[PDB]
């Protein structure tokens, strides 16, 4: 059943109905088919998915006057970041940070009495089932109306070679291939992982079909895991990390990882070092009843209900890599040169199924540069020095070197931060800014109104990184990274206009120190 | 009592207690004296003031190797800024963002019942009230410990002529003076406005003596009037404004302004155009009752026991300008050159004593600037092109041309925006981004995940202007200006890297219509 759907012209809300009638037929749907028939053009490239990297391949490649077809399985574009991934995840850690405020906050003001509150899981899970069409619809509208992609949705691509696919029992040909079908989620070998109660980020928004026990394990010790952690902490849980080596190793600051983990403890959370789940315990209805680990202190046994894997995602090569003949990194990542090219002629690979960095910046623009090079502009794509975040109940930013890490590099350095390293410590009221205010002044809550951090090089006088936990500064990062990379110094920084009161205070504190020929740390 | 402090080393904590028993002090307190009685160096400058032009020129004056003087009439430093302006400001739009998302969700999720919820005005001014003395505790003590400052506080000073003044019972002599008293809410000459019941940003954190009853009459309609009036509204009380010509001017993007008033009103909040109070009535207790005001349909009484001035700010010109004979502009504002000298010799003014903007950027840095002109470096400096804020009950972030602007001025523009202009409007799950997921996601609620937009000129490709109506913003406004200013493209935007999901989606969406030669508008 093919719905041709070139002639069509649905709003970005009957998309979104549209797509939830497609996911939610019990024959599977009809095939979302948006081909100009008229247009004798050879395409181009043909995407193999039409998540991040092949949307905005596609978008770039179309924009440069190429022709363009998406093949995605999904009857919507945009792939996991809306249904799965990105999208739930800021969601449940808008919840984690709202409620962490509640909960300091308890029985004061407007705040209701959390000290027995047990938020349900799955409720805001299906807050997040009962919306996701939004952002869906959006995309599909976006992408055909805006952007003038053509797609076939629905339906699984069958590519023959290096130049032709199927899809929707029709034959296309096409210059070259942008392999696009990304990354699934990691797993544990262990007894007991498909048992009932086990999740991930996929199967969590599919599959949750009872509210979770007092108690969640999770295992993992990145973004993840961390992210989805901390909601789960603060929906009431008592929550347990299970971390293979160290959690929070992409928080390079030694001071900043400090805070955020320490944060994270006074929260509630467990957060177990140098351990390996051996096997996942099942009551004899087939659920999840323990976590039993080893750690670096013996034997642990969790009772739990609800276990949560934030492991890597591994690349779908597989398929494709047989059929094609591409080459393989060791996690099964498929091999690119710089021009995002495979092994195999005319064939492109890119974000997440090219490995990490396993981000949304990557993925779009490792799409785009494809398109490029398809559409004949010789261009490289190598991500380096990329600014970065994660959450935990708060927002936790970082670019550059941490401070250590700058020393080790044969840096003299200087630091400029907040709070100022005193007797009173955390313990007083800056940083503050915006959504910081409440902590800032509220009775012994001050040492939670954030942590941040400008590593400089006390001779050429650049700023080598940057450091922050609060929120509203992640945006800022990313302006900020591009400042530093083009050689900011903290007199330029200094020289800015700031928007006081500000998540960051680097331009003032800056200001404060760039008087002095000889930097002094503040 | 002259209190020689200069050889005393209390913490931040141990000076917020002890600024506290000075201000609680029933005789007014001690004189706070941090003089260096070993320096031999006559002052290079004293300031008056050590608010935040008086403070931050000190340190750079300081940090440059030369010798100053603060003399300020409160015990602490920092100015207004800590003690009843922008700090305030911001713990009440905290509150007001917070407000207005548990009344959105009131009866959902963790979110009590906010139907009959009045939240006191009086219990959150008391948690600054109580709250406001750490803050006065860093400023005094990263100003004395860390910026190795002079000071004298909790003493009004003398100024005698160009090069002395008197303070704490002495005389002293210096090569120039800064001027830097700031400025004095606004009022009006009507009849009852020396009611009690009525306050401006100052005496509401001094004065506040009891609980506003359930209407609230704001006057003036900028950022004062708009920033408390939206946390009087989010209370839970019925909240007007009385606004001579026309709210939010500053929001000069036609759809951004339209949108940011939307919302208010949409809160509840009743704003009238074209009115004057002509007078504040009074009941037999010399309290406010009601609120007199001509408006363009005639005269309008409000009943009300809390009226709030949100005017103009006047700077403190008249004593200094009688003892020292300085011109004076239209405003009362001290006339400076760009090197912010006035026009008697040796005598320099900064901050809001010059007027506007009367921002924390330009106070800071106009006393900077005039300590560098003092020191021998010659610098100038006129503010131009700079971001600026606001709160509603959601931040607002603007710099550069609004869209309707830019065309009449003869750019030839594309604009990218979101939501997209579509028959769905603001009624699609975006933007979105921290803080605003419940709302993206929520039932009914999508429209309330913000707004905005970036302007283009079509033809040198760069970005005339950015507009952002929602929350993490604000920060990345201070450095995307600057590259704004160094010539940023389109094509730069989005060649950056995003952190997704981002409170400003410039990045990709400029990423998205980037690969045109001739743009097209999103
Ligand atoms: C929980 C989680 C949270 C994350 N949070 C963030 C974040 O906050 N910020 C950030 O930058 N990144 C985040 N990421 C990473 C981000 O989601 C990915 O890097 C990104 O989505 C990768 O895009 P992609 O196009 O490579 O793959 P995908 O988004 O996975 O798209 C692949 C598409 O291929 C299609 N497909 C697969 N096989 C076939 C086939 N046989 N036939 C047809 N179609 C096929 C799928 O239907 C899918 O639509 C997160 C990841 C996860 C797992
Ligand atoms: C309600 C409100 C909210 C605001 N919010 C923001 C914001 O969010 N962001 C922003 O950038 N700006 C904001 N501003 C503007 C900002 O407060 C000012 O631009 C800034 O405080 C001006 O600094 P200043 O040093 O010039 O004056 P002030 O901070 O007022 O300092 C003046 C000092 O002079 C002293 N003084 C006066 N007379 C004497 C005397 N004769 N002897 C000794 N000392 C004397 C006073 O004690 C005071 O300490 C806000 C202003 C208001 C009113
Ligand atoms: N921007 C965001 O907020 C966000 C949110 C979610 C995901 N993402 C992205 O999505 C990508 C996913 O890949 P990744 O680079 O995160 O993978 P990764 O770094 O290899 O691993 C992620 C975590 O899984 C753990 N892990 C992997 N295999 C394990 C195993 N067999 N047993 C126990 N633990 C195991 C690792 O622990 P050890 O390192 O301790 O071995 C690590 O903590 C990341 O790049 C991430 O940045 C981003
Ligand atoms: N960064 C921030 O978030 C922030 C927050 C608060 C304050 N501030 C600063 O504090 C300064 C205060 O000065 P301002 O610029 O607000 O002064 P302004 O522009 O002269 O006036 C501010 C508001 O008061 C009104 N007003 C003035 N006199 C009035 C009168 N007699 N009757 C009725 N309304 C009157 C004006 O109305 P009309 O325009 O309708 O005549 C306007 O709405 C500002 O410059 C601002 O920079 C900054
Ligand atoms: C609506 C939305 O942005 C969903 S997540 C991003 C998908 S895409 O724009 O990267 O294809
Ligand atoms: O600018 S100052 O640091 O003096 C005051 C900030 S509240
Ligand atoms: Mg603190
Ligand atoms: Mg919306």
């Amino acid at each position: 059943k093919v719905w041709n759907a070139r002639n069509d012209h649905l709003t970005i809300n009957q998309w979104a109905t549209r797509i939830d009638e497609i996911l939610e037929a019990p024959d599977g749907g009809e095939v979302i088919y948006n081909v100009d028939e008229n247009d004798p053009r050879e395409y181009d490239a043909i995407f193999i998915g039409g998540g991040a990297a092949g949307r905005f391949g596609s978008a770039y490649l179309r924009a440069m006057g190429g022709r363009q077809l998406i093949v995605d399985r999904w009857p919507f574009l945009g792939g996991s970041c809306p249904h799965n991934a990105c999208v739930p995840h800021h969601l449940f850690s808008d919840c984690a940070a709202e409620l962490m405020l509640a909960r300091t906050f308890s029985g004061q003001y407007w705040f209701p009495d959390m000290t027995e509150k047990v938020v349900g899981i799955k409720e805001v899970v299906d807050l997040f089932r009962a919306g996701r069409n939004g952002p869906h619809g959006i995309m599909n509208f976006q992408s055909k109306e805006q952007l003038n992609l053509e797609y076939i949705l629905n339906c699984p691509a069958k590519v023959i070679d290096n130049h032709t696919v199927e899809a929707a029992g029709k034959v296309f040909k096409a210059k070259n291939l942008i392999l696009a079908v990304g990354a699934g989620p990691g797993t544990l070998d262990v007894p007991g992982v498909n048992a009932k109660g086990v999740f991930d980020h996929a199967t969590l928004v599919e599959e949750l079909d009872y509210e979770p026990g007092s108690t969640v394990v999770v295992v993992g010790g990145s973004k993840t895991a961390v992210e989805y952690g901390c909601f789960f902490n603060a929906t009431g849980r008592r929550t347990v990390m299970l971390v293979r080596t160290e959690p929070l190793k992409l928080i390079k600051d030694n001071e900043t990882r400090a805070y955020v983990l320490d944060r994270m403890k006074e929260q509630g959370m467990e957060i177990i070092s140098g351990s390996n789940v051996t096997r996942i315990e099942e009551d004899a209805n087939g659920r999840v009843q323990a976590v039993v680990a080893m750690t670096p202190n013996g034997e642990m046994r969790i009772e739990t209900d609800f276990v949560f894997l934030g492991l890597g995602e591994q690349p779908r090569s597989a398929e494709l890599a047989k059929i094609l003949g591409l080459d393989l990194g060791p996690k099964g990542e498929v091999l690119v040169n710089e021009y995002l090219q495979t092994s195999v002629p005319n064939v492109y690979a890119v974000g997440d199924l090219i490995g990490g960095p396993m981000e949304m910046f990557k993925a779009r623009k490792s799409g785009c540069y494809a398109a490029r090079n398809v559409m004949g502009e010789k261009i490289s794509y190598t991500p380096k020095n990329y600014p970065d975040f994660l959450h935990t109940h708060y927002e936790v930013s970082f670019l550059g070197m941490g401070e250590e890490e700058a020393r080790a590099a044969g840096h003299e350095i200087v630091t400029i931060k907040m709070p100022p390293d005193t007797e009173n410590g955390l313990n007083v009221a800056l940083p503050a800014s915006d959504r910081t205010m409440l902590y800032a002044f509220g009775k012994g809550t001050a040492h939670m109104s954030g942590f941040q951090k400008i590593v400089i090089d006390a001779k050429t006088r650049k700023v080598l990184g940057a450091h922050h936990v609060g929120y509203g500064a992640k945006d800022a990062f990313q302006y900020l990274n591009v400042l530093i990379k083009q050689g900011l110094t903290v007199d330029e920084l200094g020289d800015m206009d700031e928007l006081f009161l500000n998540p960051t205070h680097f331009i003032q504190l800056s200001r404060l120190r760039a008087g002095s020929k000889n930097l002094v740390s503040l």
